[PDB]
C-alpha cells in the first residue's frame, strides 16, 4: 500500500489539471474578454475562479515532487507553493462565506441590498478578501521551508520547532479555514430555509391576502383611519403625508412620490409577515398551535394575526386548541359563531374553510404557482462541492492538533491518510467549471 496513494494522489492532481485548467481559463476569459457590465455575481466567480486558478498552476511541481522522489524548487519554491495553496483557500472560502451570507440579505430586506449590494462596495470588498486572505496565510511561509533528508533526498514539509508551535496553527487553520465559515454558511443559510416557513412557499400567501385585505399600491387612509400601502403596511403612527411619505421612502430606498410597483408592495409585505410571526413564535398562547399546524392552515393564522392582533387572536382559546389537537371540524363549526365571522363573513367564511380542508381551494384556482428559488440555488451547490471536498482535510488538522496533546505507529496512519485527503482537495478548483457546465 506504499505504491498506491502515490498513484491515486497524481491522477487526481492531474484530472485537475485536465478540467481545472481549461474550464477555469475560459470561465475566467468571458467574464473579462466578452462583457461590458460585469455584474456582482460575475465578480465572485471571476475571482473565485480566478484564485482557483493559481492553484492549479502550481500543480505540475507537486506531481513532479510526487515522482522525482525530492524537492527541486529551492526554499523559495517549497515557501511559495504552500503560501500560494495557502491562500486561494483562504481566499475561495471567504469568498464563499460573502456570497453565502449575502443570499440571506436579499431574503431578510431586498431593499438594503440594492442600496448595499453596489459593484463598488463589491469591489471594494474583494480587496478586503484577498488583502484579509493574504495575510491570513502568511505563517505557512514561515513555517514551510526544504530540509536536506539524503544526499540525493532533500523533502520539504512544514518545520514546527514544538508540537505545542505545531497544534496551534494546525488548529488555526481549522477554525479560520473552515469552521468559522462552515459555523457562518450554516447561521445565515439555515435562518433563510427558517424564513420561509413563516413566507410560506412560492407566492402563495400573498395572493390569498390579496383577495382579503385588499392590494393598493398607492398611499391611502386605514380603517381607523391612518396612514397605509399594499396590504395593510402601516407607514407611521402619525398625521403629516410628507412624513408619512417620506417614512415610505426610507423603507425602499427610491424616491416613490407615494407609488410602489406590484413587487415592492409584495416584498414589503413579506416583512409585514416576517415580523408578524416572530410575534406569534414569541406570545404565550399561539405559539403551540401554530406549530403544530401544516404550511397551508399557517397562513390563515397568519391571516387572522393580520386582521385583528396576536392580542385578539388569542381569545379564540377554545377555537385556537381544536386546531393544535387537529380535530377541525369542531373548530370550522365552532369559529361560526364569532362576531368576527358576523362582522365580516365573506372573509371568515374562506378563512375558516382553509382549516377543514387544508387546501387552497377556497382562494384560487391555478395563478399562484412560482418558481421562488433564485439562482443562489446554483449559489448553493459549489459551497457544498467546495465543503465535501475540504472536511476530509481539516479533520485531520483538527485531530492532529487534538491528538497532539495526549499522545508514533498508530498514528503512522495520519499522514498517509492526510495525504489523500490533501490531494482530493485539488479537485474543489477544477469543480466550479462543471457546475457552469451542468446545464
Ligand atoms: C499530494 C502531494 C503532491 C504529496 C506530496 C508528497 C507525498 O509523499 C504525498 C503527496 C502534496 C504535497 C504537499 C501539499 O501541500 C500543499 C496543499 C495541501 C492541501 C491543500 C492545498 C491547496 O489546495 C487547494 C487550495 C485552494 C483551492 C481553491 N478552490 N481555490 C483548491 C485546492 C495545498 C499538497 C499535496
Amino acid at each position: 500500500s506504499n505504491t498506491f496513494i502515490p498513484l491515486l494522489a497524481m491522477i487526481l492532481l492531474s484530472v485537475s489539471m485536465v478540467v481545472g485548467l481549461p474550464g477555469n481559463t475560459f470561465v475566467v476569459w468571458s467574464i473579462l474578454k466578452r462583457m461590458r457590465k460585469r455584474s456582482v455575481t460575475a465578480l465572485m466567480v471571476l475571482n473565485l475562479a480566478l484564485a482557483d486558478l493559481a492553484v492549479l498552476l502550481t500543480a505540475p511541481f507537486f506531481l513532479h515532487f510526487l515522482t522525482w522522489g525530492t524537492w527541486s524548487f529551492g526554499l523559495a519554491g517549497c515557501r511559495l507553493c504552500h503560501y500560494i495553496c495557502g491562500v486561494s483557500m483562504y481566499a475561495s472560502v471567504l469568498l464563499i462565506t460573502a456570497m453565502s451570507l449575502d443570499r440571506s440579505l436579499a431574503v431578510a430586506s431586498p431593499f438594503l441590498s440594492q442600496k448595499v449590494r453596489t459593484k463598488t462596495a463589491a469591489r471594494w470588498l474583494l480587496v478586503g478578501i484577498w488583502g484579509a486572505s493574504f495575510l491570513l496565510a502568511t505563517p505557512v511561509l514561515a513555517f514551510r521551508k526544504v530540509v536536506k533528508l539524503t544526499n540525493e533526498t532533500d523533502l520539504c514539509l512544514a518545520v514546527y520547532p514544538s508540537d505545542r508551535h505545531k497544534a496551534f496553527h494546525l488548529l488555526f487553520e481549522a477554525f479560520t479555514g473552515f469552521v468559522v465559515p462552515f459555523l457562518i454558511v450554516v447561521a445565515s443559510y439555515a435562518d433563510i430555509s427558517r424564513r420561509l416557513r413563516a413566507r410560506g412557499s412560492g407566492s402563495n400567501i400573498f395572493e390569498m391576502l390579496r383577495i382579503d385585505e385588499g392590494l393598493r399600491l398607492k398611499i391611502y387612509k386605514d380603517t381607523e383611519g391612518y396612514y397605509t400601502i399594499g396590504i395593510g403596511h402601516l407607514l407611521t403612527k402619525s398625521p403629516s403625508l410628507n412624513a408619512a411619505k417620506s417614512e415610505l421612502d426610507k423603507a425602499i430606498g427610491r424616491n416613490t412620490n407615494g407609488v410602489i410597483t406590484k413587487d415592492e408592495a409584495e416584498k414589503l409585505f413579506n416583512q409585514d409577515v416576517d415580523a408578524a410571526v416572530r410575534g406569534i413564535l414569541r406570545n404565550a398562547k399561539l405559539k403551540p398551535v401554530y406549530d403544530s399546524l401544516d404550511a397551508v392552515r399557517r397562513a390563515a393564522l397568519i391571516n387572522m394575526v393580520f386582521q385583528m392582533g396576536e392580542t385578539g387572536v388569542a381569545g379564540f382559546t377554545n377555537s385556537l386548541r381544536m386546531l393544535q389537537q387537529k380535530r377541525w371540524d369542531e373548530a370550522a363549526v365552532n369559529l361560526a359563531k364569532s362576531r368576527w365571522y358576523n362582522q365580516t363573513p365573506n372573509r371568515a367564511k374562506r378563512v375558516i374553510t382553509t382549516f377543514r380542508t387544508g387546501t387552497w381551494d377556497a382562494y384560487g384556482s391555478g395563478s399562484r404557482f412560482h418558481r421562488r428559488r433564485r439562482t443562489g440555488r446554483l449559489v448553493v451547490i459549489i459551497i457544498l462541492a467546495f465543503a465535501a471536498f475540504w472536511l476530509p482535510y481539516h479533520v485531520v488538522d483538527l485531530v492532529e492538533g487534538s491528538r497532539v496533546l495526549a499522545g508514533d505507529q498508530s498514528k503512522q496512519q495520519l499522514r498517509n491518510a492526510r495525504k489523500v485527503c490533501i490531494a482530493l482537495a485539488f479537485l474543489s478548483s477544477s469543480v466550479n467549471p462543471l457546475l457552469y457546465a451542468c446545464a
